[PDB]
DNA sequence: GCGACATAAAAAC
DNA sequence: AGTTTTTATGTCGC
């Protein structure tokens, strides 16, 4: 009935199907770690712009909630709540180099202001995009919105436990405890430390992510989760890893810059997960209809 | 089958 | 120790 596997921290998955077993909305059972991420591809090369030396990137995601595997699928709801989180790493630059550097693209050199992730769904067997949406905590008595592409800095990924620890904490002194863990505070440095076109300054906010954690994450209500045959849809979630430039033939997206104008998400590296699939709303997908 | 609102149970404080 | 928050799901109306 629950099937139980052992995360790298030392904390428990526990996978059950719901149309058998239900379980409290807060349980911790409610948190698992969900399908590992294969490589994608890699995109555009980045070089540092005096050494010339290229930059070793790798994406590290994870799923910490909304999936269970369940008879060798993957399987979500599409009522409920996933979380996937991600950082990037730079194995052959520390932290602290990194930000005092400058970085182009080898496309010929467009300068790199920041570094950024994004996530996609897909429907895997034809790669036709499907919209995400997200809620706050208040959910249906606060806004939607989809997922936003969230500057970061490379940082090793949080334990599965810290996702959890951190999901819903408001106490100002509990959010202390984990600032460090998911923020660097640009305005918190010695500026003279740092050279005017040093990548640190500029990213474009003062307060930058480590961690890109989107919660309370859904598969957009109108998706249909059953091919024609009524054979499973399967469905794929995306993490795509880029490099922000000005825009002044390599895949990227257009996105709202800081200064107003049109800036460009230029793809380095792109991981998914396996296929998986989703459950409807039918009652037939619910231990309460047993 | 979906938007909307109700219930309910453990986490958070 | 009690109150508020959060989120799975039950249910109503079209």
């Amino acid at each position: 009935v629950i099937l139980t596997q052992l995360n790298e921290d030392g904390t428990t998955s526990n996978y059950f199907d719901k149309r058998k077993l239900k379980i409290a909305p807060r349980s911790t059972l409610q948190f698992k770690v969900g399908p590992p991420f294969e490589l994608v591809r890699d995109y555009c090369p980045v070089v540092e712009s005096h050494t010339g030396r290229t930059l070793d990137l790798r994406i590290i995601p994870r799923i910490d909630r909304g999936f269970d595997h369940i008879d060798e699928e993957w399987v979500g709801y599409k009522r409920n709540y996933f979380t996937l989180v991600s950082t990037f790493e730079t194995a052959n630059c520390d932290l602290d180099t990194f930000l005092k550097s400058s970085f182009d693209l080898l496309v010929g050199r467009l300068r790199v202001q920041y570094f950024a992730i994004k996530i996609k769904a897909k429907n895997d067997d034809d790669d036709t995009e499907i919209n995400l949406v997200q809620h706050t905590a208040k959910r249906d008595k606060g806004p939607q919105f989809c997922p936003s592409v969230c500057p970061l800095v490379p940082s090793p990924l949080p334990k599965h436990q810290t996702i959890r620890e951190a999901s819903n904490v408001r106490n100002i002194t509990k959010m202390k405890k984990y600032d460090s863990t998911f923020y660097l505070h640009r305005d918190h440095v010695n500026y003279e430390e740092y050279g005017v076109d040093s990548l640190l300054f500029s990213y474009p906010e003062d307060s930058i992510q480590k961690v890109a954690r989107y919660e309370r994450v859904q598969f957009a209500s109108s998706i249909s989760v059953k091919k024609p045959s009524q054979q499973n849809k399967h469905f794929s979630l995306h993490v795509i890893l880029g490099a922000v430039v000005d825009p002044d033939g390599i895949p990227y997206d257009e996105l709202a810059l800081k200064n107003g104008s049109k800036g460009m998400f230029v793809y380095l590296q792109e991981m998914k997960t396996p296929p998986l699939i989703i459950r409807g709303r039918s009652p037939s997908n619910y231990a309460s209809s047993q």
